[PDB]
């Protein structure tokens, strides 16, 4: 078969090495994938990919991308997947294994012994001769280390996912606040606000800040925080750059505890920058899905609201937002573009947002350089599937040339006209319709307990759920294995989608899963939570959930 053509071999000369991978189509033979990859603008032809992860990532990975497979080529294994095995995953037989094309047995325990280990990576990426590498999320998908150390190799290893520049460009909290307020991001106040002067390696792009405007945001003294921090205004929180989890932050209430806590923090991490910044209260917690290609184009796929969690963890998240004023948030999306494009940004990225709805204002709180477990939210609504969009972008196509991009456009997802997706002309907004999200989605975070007791468990690491009463829900359990803190657990989470034609129908949906659910030897309090009059009313909270307890 035969496509309509993109000719972007000009763009393809300034694209930095670590992109371009061993199998260009320049020096290849034609073949199915070649064609399509070639006609589309591409560079290289990624036909076997190494999955740096397991569980539902794994799974999700692999069904994502044979499904285009399939509708594309109509063979699904047309683009190859070799799986990373640990003595834990083999003896659960866990599924994605089993759907690999091939695997490859790796150490157990922690997973810094081997889904998280960059060099193991790397080994067995050159073992495995593959064209690519594909990490998702956990592990070692947000360590520059690892799209670096695989584009080193003599292999040319590509990584489906952000480079480690833009990973890298968003260092610790002070550097990445002015890189933000420098792409014109509204920030939270801090004794950084002002500072937005950075420097761009003008042949690699890598954002830094220069060690004279970085302290322009740090405390000289304990002192020079307290005068900062009465600027700002109390409560304010301390943090230790440098700090660690927890480590290192100390919230301030009063002028007169300052000082000691000032000290508290700085101690923890030693030596460490120290800036202060205002303390977000009761607020909401949105997030912005990004998307870019390698070619400076950085585009909003709607966004999800998560204000729902309970110690900082997200239970309850929607697609698309809905508290927000449509231009509000509008805003949220192309402040997430502009820092996107500032950082060089590629693949699947989330920019999350605090954001206020008594005086509706929203500040920047971080870029997650990854795609997120509950990606299927957004893909849902906008109708576009995430991993094969990552896969085409690795391989070097543009945004323009993505099926799933121009459908969500209004385009015929066949020609190769270009697309304005800041809609900036009369012609664009003529052949182009402004992306809208279909319908709505609730995705609700579970819990199973599952404890190892020597007898045989369900085979498989994901447990799949096929409700018999919903049409529009679909949901998962997945065995722990290999994590950081766990190497396995007697606990067990995953997540359930919910699907409805506006916020109500999806909640509604929702509910009824739970409760089919529920007739099972855990789901008892959402279901008492989707049904309050707040979550109703959606005038809950980033403290609603824990004001509750
Ligand atoms: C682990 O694999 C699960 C994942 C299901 C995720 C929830 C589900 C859904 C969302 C909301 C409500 C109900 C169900 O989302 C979907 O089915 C949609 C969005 C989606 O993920 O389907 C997948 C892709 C075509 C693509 O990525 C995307 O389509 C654009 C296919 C491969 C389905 C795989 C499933 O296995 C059969």
């Amino acid at each position: 078969m035969e496509y309509e053509i993109t000719n972007y071999s000009e763009r393809h000369t300034e694209l930095p090495g670590h992109f371009i991978g061993l199998n260009t189509v320049d020096k290849l033979e034609e073949s199915p994938l070649r064609d399509f990859v070639k006609s589309h603008g591409g560079h290289t032809v990624i036909s076997k990919i190494l999955i740096a992860n397991n569980g539902i990532a794994a799974v999700k990975e692999i069904r994502s991308v044979r499904k285009w497979a399939y509708e594309t080529f109509g063979d699904d294994r047309t683009v190859q997947f070799v799986a990373m095995a640990t003595p834990e995953d083999l003896e659960a037989n866990a599924e994605y294994i089993r759907m690999a094309d091939q695997y490859i047995e790796v150490p157990g325990g922690t997973n810094n012994n081997n889904y998280a280990n960059v060099d193991l990576i790397v080994d067995i990426a050159e073992r495995a001769d593959v064209d690519a590498v594909w990490a998702g999320w956990g592990h070692a998908s947000e360590n520059p280390l690892l799209p670096e150390k695989l584009s080193q190799s003599k292999r040319k290893v590509i990584f489906i996912g952000p480079p480690g520049n833009a990973m890298r460009s968003l260092g610790d909290k002070i550097s990445s606040t002015i890189v933000a307020q420098s792409a014109k991001v509204p920030c939270i106040p801090w004794s950084g606000t002002g500072v937005d002067t950075v420097h761009v390696d003008e042949k690699t792009g890598l954002v830094s800040v220069d060690d004279d405007i970085y302290q322009k945001g740090c405390c000289t003294s304990p002192e020079d925080g307290l005068q900062k921090a009465k600027r700002i205004g109390f409560p304010v929180m301390i943090k230790a750059s440098e700090g660690g989890g927890g480590k290192g932050i100390r919230q301030v209430e009063r002028e007169e505890d300052f000082i000691a806590l000032y000290h508290q923090a700085a101690n923890e991490i030693p030596g460490s920058p120290i800036f202060i910044m205002k303390l977000a209260g009761r607020a909401r917690h949105l997030e912005v899905q990004l998307l870019a290609d390698q070619y400076g184009t950085n585009i909003s796929l709607f966004g999800r609201d998560c204000s729902v969690q309970r110690r900082h963890q997200k239970i309850i998240e929607e697609a698309p937002v809905t508290i927000a004023k449509a231009e509000t948030f509008h805003e949220m999306e192309k402040a997430a573009v502009r820092l996107g494009k500032l950082v060089g940004y590629v693949s699947a990225g989330t920019v999350e947002y605090l954001y206020s709805h008594d005086d509706g204002k929203f500040y920047f709180l971080e870029l997650n350089p990854r795609l997120q477990v509950e990606h299927p939210t957004t893909e849902m609504v906008s109708g576009v599937n995430l991993p094969a969009a990552q896969l085409q972008i690795a391989m070097g196509i543009p945004m323009h040339r993505i099926s799933d991009i121009r459908t969500l456009y209004g385009m015929n997802p066949h020609s190769a006209s270009e697309i304005d997706f800041e809609f900036k002309t009369q012609d664009a907004t003529k052949k182009q319709r402004r992306p809208i999200p279909k319908g709505h989605c609730t995705a609700c975070r579970i819990t199973s307990e599952d404890p190892n007791d020597g007898f045989k468990p369900s085979g498989g690491t994901l447990h799949e759920l096929n409700f018999r009463s919903s049409s529009n829900v679909w949901g998962y359990f997945s065995v722990g294995n290999n994590g950081n803190i766990h190497s396995f657990s007697d606990s067990q989470f995953g997540h359930i989608f919910a699907f409805g034609e506006n916020r109500q129908a999806s909640r509604k949906h929702m509910v009824v899963a739970l409760k089919e659910l529920s007739i099972r030897g855990t789901v008892e309090y959402l279901i008492k939570l989707l049904e309050t009059e707040d979550f109703e009313d959606n005038t809950i909270t980033t403290g609603w959930l824990d004001d509750l307890i």
